[PDB]
């Protein structure tokens, strides 16, 4: 794993990440979709074969020997707020084990369903909780990739929260 396992954020294209594997904002049918998982699917085309996964799963594929991680978060669109919380931190879990299988020293993540799956509702906070609870026992550098200038500051200040 890293000498002193950290956190970071950079607000970026998760396609440009400088890390030695990346979680895919996937859906269920391992279609391209849009958003994160629309630029991965330009990047590493060959890692959609057999990536189809249920809700609150991860699965890997290689491109090459790169490894992308789809990691299924609910559509809060069509869950319940508990079913899909419940989802939403075992997505989180599958990567975590993914991460850990695969002896990595580093992974970008996006934040699950804070996107199109978010059900119109700013969900910051709620999935970067379940982000620290799944990653907080590895011991790969994390570095965090978001869009939006204003959510950069409030990542690295919860970050910077725990020290
Ligand atoms: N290509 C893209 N990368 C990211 C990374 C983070 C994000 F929130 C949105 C996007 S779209
Ligand atoms: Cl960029
Ligand atoms: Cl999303």
């Amino acid at each position: 794993g890293a000498m002193a396992p950290s956190y970071r954020v950079k607000r970026m294209d998760i396609a440009k990440n400088d890390e030695e594997c990346v979680v895919n904002a996937a859906n269920p049918r391992g279609l391209p979709g849009d958003g994160v998982c629309k630029a991965v699917y330009k990047k590493w085309p060959e890692s959609f074969k057999n990536s189809a996964t249920p809700v609150g799963t991860a699965k890997t594929v290689m491109c090459g020997t790169y490894p992308v991680i789809h990691a299924v978060g609910p559509n809060f669109s069509n869950y319940t707020e508990s079913e899909g919380d419940r989802e939403l931190a075992a997505a989180y879990r599958e990567v975590a084990k993914e991460v850990t299988r695969l002896g990595v020293n580093s992974v970008a993540i996006p934040l699950l369903s804070t996107g199109v799956y978010s059900g119109g509702k700013d969900r910051l906070t709620q999935s970067l909780n379940h982000l620290f609870t799944a990653m907080d026992s590895t011991d790969a550098d994390v570095v965090i990739y978001c869009r939006d200038k204003e959510w950069e500051k409030k990542i690295s200040e919860a970050i910077q929260m725990r020290t």
